[PDB]
C-alpha cells in the first residue's frame, strides 16, 4: 500500500501574487479561481494543500512547480511531506 505524500505551497514575501497563480494552473490544472485561492491560503497562513498523491508524482510538481519560480528569480517553493 503506497504511502501518499501532500504538496505543500508555502509563503514567501517575493515572488507576486499572480504568479504563483499561473503556476498552480500550469502544474496543477486549477482555475484562476482555485488557484486564487489557494495561493491566497498560503499567503495568509505560510501555507496550503495544493494536492496529495504518489510521492514519486508528489516531488515531480513540487520540482516543476518550484523551478518555475527558481528560475524567473523568485524563491517560490513547493515542497512534499507524507500524511
Ligand atoms: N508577493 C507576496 O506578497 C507573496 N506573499 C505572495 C505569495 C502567496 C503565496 C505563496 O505561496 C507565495 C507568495
Amino acid at each position: 500500500r503506497p504511502k501518499l505524500y501532500k504538496v505543500m505551497l508555502l509563503n514567501d514575501d517575493y515572488t507576486p501574487r499572480e504568479f504563483v497563480t499561473v503556476v498552480l494552473k500550469a502544474v496543477f490544472r486549477m482555475s484562476e479561481d482555485t488557484g486564487r485561492r489557494v495561493m491566497m491560503t498560503a499567503h495568509r497562513f505560510g501555507s496550503a494543500v495544493v494536492v496529495v498523491c504518489e510521492r514519486d508524482i508528489a516531488e515531480t510538481k513540487a520540482k516543476e512547480a518550484t523551478d518555475l519560480g527558481k528560475e524567473a528569480g523568485f524563491p517560490l517553493m513547493f515542497t512534499t511531506e507524507p500524511e
